[PDB]
């Protein structure tokens, strides 16, 4: 049984050229790329995308940071939601794990190179968001035997 | 003092072609390879490999899941055995620290990449059940002034 | 805001020849080099250079391991004194975190391949034994925007 998160490369992964970097983690656990586009952010979508923070004094700069080139990306994968969540880490840099793409290429929370959905209902809700439905595409990888049970 | 542990390269690892990359890991901390080789897995040797588990439910599935090509490995370091389980992760790669083998390459238990023995006892049954003595070479690491105190 | 630490690639990291990877594991989370020299390490510098160490039992064999090149380092960024050194792990490479430098490259502390200072007044400490000021370089770097918040 696999599930959908939408991940989302900020514009510092993109002006720091680490992009395929970034794809390369999670091809590298059999992930399956679902979806992927190269959009700007506009503040109407950051608007909706970060709903939960509205009204907050943090969300204007946010909103300012996050305006530049994304990269809108679905990955499939067991447990694919919280698994893309830990290999992230945490929000601040400092406080993540060795290992993770935040503490291997990050210093500041402002600054923290990638989204992950952080549950089942916010993966639905931003991949509705972020891409039309055509855009995700069904396919099965042909290392399926070796990845999955 | 150096002891030497058997890790075993699983099919997968074989299929997914990361086994470069695996012993690339072990040879990064200085740990010397004394004996390797691929062969293919029977369920007789593998049996006999996984003794401990004899009647638990997965057993069977796991016998089928290793019916295929291994690569036999044997590593010599300080503290091997314990350090080399510690870079595998845990069983589950869920579960597997970021930076371990099991985290940053796998998804599920049953396809996790690796073996390695668990304890002195397991590491000599297991490098006598894979590898004849003849098969285990002894040399030393040009370097070793460098690796070792 | 930002602080200066001092890192020293020992001599085993020099001669093992993993300068380059250590260093891009510095420059990848957008750390600056500030100054950079090699040098061969005398018994003298080394005295005062780990004076906190003094009469202790290992410090003789300490001086003795160091003797030899290595380079100095300085670089900066946010809270980098204690990031370097969680990116470098534990003294004993056997108890350091995966993903950390001394846990990937390492197995005992006599050979844990690099030196980072352990607070801000050591880090100060350091810095001036090791570099005159004339040799420490103040530039800004063009990714800076994407770096910090
Ligand atoms: N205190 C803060 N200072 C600067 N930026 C922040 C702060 N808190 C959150 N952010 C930014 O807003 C993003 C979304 O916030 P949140 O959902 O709390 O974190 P995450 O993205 O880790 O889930 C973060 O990834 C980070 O870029
Ligand atoms: N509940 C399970 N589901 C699927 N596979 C399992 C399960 N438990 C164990 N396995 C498989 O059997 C192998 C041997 O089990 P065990 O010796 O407990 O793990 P390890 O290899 O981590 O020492 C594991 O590496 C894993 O591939
Ligand atoms: N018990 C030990 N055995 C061998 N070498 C040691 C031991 N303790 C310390 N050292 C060496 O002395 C260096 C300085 O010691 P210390 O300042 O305590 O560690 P660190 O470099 O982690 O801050 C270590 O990096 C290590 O090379
Ligand atoms: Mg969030
Ligand atoms: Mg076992
Ligand atoms: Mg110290």
């Amino acid at each position: 049984h696999v599930e959908q998160t939408y991940l989302m490369i900020k514009p510092d992964g993109i002006q720091r050229q680490v992009v395929g970097e970034i794809i390369s983690r999670f091809e590298k656990r059999g992930y399956r790329i679902a979806a992927m586009k190269l959009t700007i952010a506009t503040p109407a979508i950051l608007e909706e995308h970060y709903a939960e923070h509205k009204g907050k004094p943090f969300l204007p700069g946010l909103i300012e940071k996050m305006t530049g080139p994304v990269l809108c990306m679905v990955f499939e994968g067991v447990d694919v939601i919280a698994q893309a969540r830990k290999m992230m880490g945490s929000t601040r840099p400092g406080e993540a794990a060795p290992g993770t793409i935040r503490a291997d290429f990050c210093q500041q929370a402002g600054r923290n190179l990638i989204h992950g959905s952080d549950s089942a209902e916010s993966a639905k809700r931003e991949i509705s968001l972020w891409f039309k439905p055509e855009e995700i595409q069904s396919y099965k990888l042909a290392l399926s035997d070796y990845i999955f049970e």
